[PDB]
């Protein structure tokens, strides 16, 4: 509360490691799904149902431009890729478990990093 603070959590390496992690995403061979932004004009129900669409390349240009401003809200919209990614597409189809092996990787990284 006022003039009363939690010891701090060193947070300066947060966004290098945001990158490594991102970066190691990107290279999963898994990732194919998820690199570019779903094409709207061209993936019939893709604009209405999902809500907030987001792909790899959106989260780097964040990144790389001071748009995260904090470690979570990073977290977050990785999380969103496989949410999104759950919602429109079945468990046993090629995407649907690419989805949930990305997922595992990733929260994996995770709380290896930061936990």
């Amino acid at each position: 509360s006022m003039s009363v603070k939690k010891p701090k959590r060193d947070d300066s390496k947060d966004l290098a490691l945001c990158s490594m992690i991102l970066t190691e995403m990107e290279t999963h061979e898994d990732a194919w799904p998820f690199l570019l932004p779903v094409n709207l004009k061209l993936v019939p129900g893709y604009k209405k149902v999902i809500k907030k669409p987001m792909d790899f390349s959106t989260i780097r240009e964040k990144l790389s431009s001071g748009q995260y401003p904090n470690l979570e809200t990073f977290a977050l919209d990785v999380r969103l890729v496989f949410d999104n990614c759950e919602t429109f597409n079945e468990d046993d189809s090629d995407i649907g478990r690419a989805g949930h092996n990305m997922r595992k990787y990733f929260e994996k990284k995770w709380t290896d990093t930061f936990k």
